[PDB]
C-alpha cells in the first residue's frame, strides 16, 4: 500500500518511473494547490510535488512518495476540519442532491435513527448529509479532526474510526498508532509544531478553505516521523483577499474549516499523550 492508497483515494495511484515517487490521480484543486504549495511556507510541510505526467491518458501529480524513506511505514491519515465538505458541495446537496444509497445504508446500519425519515424513505442521503453526520459521529465536529484510516507497518490497514469522537478515544487511536514511540510522537508534535507555525504564517494556508486534507502521519520503526498536509483535493482559495483564521466555529458563509482547531486539538492531543 502506496501513501495516496492509504489516504483511501482513487485506485488510480501508481508507481513512476523514478525512485521515491508516487503518482496520484490528478485533480484540479489538488494540482493547483501542490502548485501553490510548492512556492508556500508550507513546500515543505506538503509532499514535493514534481508537477503532473500523463501515463495511460490520464493525469498524474508526481509527488513525493511520502512514504519512501520510511523503513514499513505506519501511516495515519487524519481528515483535518470541522468540516469536510465543501460548502459549495453543501449547496450542490441542497439545490441539486446526489442521493447515496451506499451512504445512507452505511448511517443506518451505524445508527438506524440518524437518517430522517425521509432519508429512511429514499433510503440514500446527500454526501454533505453523510459528512456532517460522519464529522458529528466522529471527532470533526468537536475537535476538528478525525482518524480516517491508519496503515501499520504489519501491512494491516483500518479505516475503522467512524465513530472515534472523544478527544480520549483519538487519543487512543494514536497512542495505539505510535505504539509507545515516544521519538516519533516528539518528532509528531515538533513537526505538527512546525506545522501549525507554517500554517499560521502560510499564505496558501490563510487564502485557501482547506477541506478534506488530511495530515498524514508516517512514521517506522526507526523512529523516522514525519507529517505532511495531504489531498488538497477539496482545498479552494477564498475569495480575493477573504482570509480564514482556521479557528473559528464554521457557519456556512464563512467557509471556516477549522482546521487549526483541529490542528490545535490534535496538537493538544498528541501533546497530552506525549505526557501520558
Amino acid at each position: 500500500m502506496s501513501w495516496v492508497q492509504l489516504a483511501g483515494h482513487t485506485g488510480s495511484f501508481k508507481a513512476a518511473g523514478t525512485s521515491g515517487l508516487i503518482l496520484k490521480r490528478c485533480s484540479e484543486p489538488e494540482r493547483y494547490c501542490l502548485a501553490r504549495l510548492m512556492a508556500d511556507a508550507l513546500r515543505g510541510c506538503v509532499p514535493a510535488f514534481h508537477g503532473v505526467v500523463e501515463r495511460d491518458g490520464e493525469s498524474y501529480l508526481q509527488l513525493q512518495d511520502l512514504l519512501d524513506g520510511f523503513d514499513g511505514p505506519c501511516v495515519l491519515d487524519c481528515k483535518m476540519g470541522v468540516r469536510t465538505y465543501l460548502e459549495e458541495e453543501l449547496t450542490k446537496a441542497r439545490e441539486r442532491p446526489k442521493l447515496r444509497k451506499d451512504m445512507y445504508k452505511k448511517m443506518l446500519a451505524v445508527d438506524p435513527e440518524a437518517p430522517t425519515e425521509e432519508e429512511h424513505a429514499q433510503r440514500a442521503v446527500t454526501k454533505p448529509r453523510y459528512m456532517q453526520w460522519r464529522e458529528g459521529i466522529s471527532s470533526s465536529t468537536t475537535l476538528g479532526f478525525r482518524i480516517e484510516g491508519i496503515k501499520k507497518a504489519d501491512g494491516s490497514c483500518s479505516t475503522d474510526f467512524k465513530t472515534t469522537r472523544s478527544r480520549e478515544q483519538v487519543l487512543r487511536v494514536f497512542e495505539e498508532f505510535v505504539q509507545g514511540d515516544e521519538e516519533v510522537l516528539r518528532r509528531y508534535l515538533n513537526r505538527l509544531q512546525q506545522i501549525r507555525d507554517t500554517l499560521e504564517v502560510s499564505e496558501f494556508f490563510r487564502r485557501h478553505e482547506v477541506i478534506g486534507s488530511s495530515l498524514l502521519f508516517v512514521h517506522d520503526h526507526c523512529h523516522r516521523a514525519g507529517v505532511w498536509l495531504i489531498d488538497f483535493g477539496k482545498t479552494t482559495p477564498l475569495p480575493d483577499g477573504q482570509i480564514l483564521d482556521h479557528r473559528r466555529p464554521w457557519e456556512e458563509g464563512n467557509r471556516e474549516d477549522g482546521y487549526l482547531l483541529g490542528l490545535d486539538n490534535l496538537i493538544g492531543i498528541l501533546a497530552s499523550l506525549a505526557e501520558r
